[PDB]
């Protein structure tokens, strides 16, 4: 749930962003996925950088 699925959070956001419904705020999949996937490795000394 941190970094071998971070291709999975991304595909996840991917699928749900494929329905167009309300594409402005569509983009909340995209901020989950920004929150999860920056959160997963936060104590880091170099990894969280890509």
């Amino acid at each position: 749930p941190f970094e071998s699925s971070s291709k999975s959070d991304e595909s996840l956001g991917s699928i749900i962003i494929e329905g167009t419904l309300d594409k402005f705020q569509l983009h909340k999949y995209f901020f989950i996925r920004r929150l999860r996937l920056l959160k997963l490795e936060d104590q880091t000394l170099t990894a969280f950088v890509g």
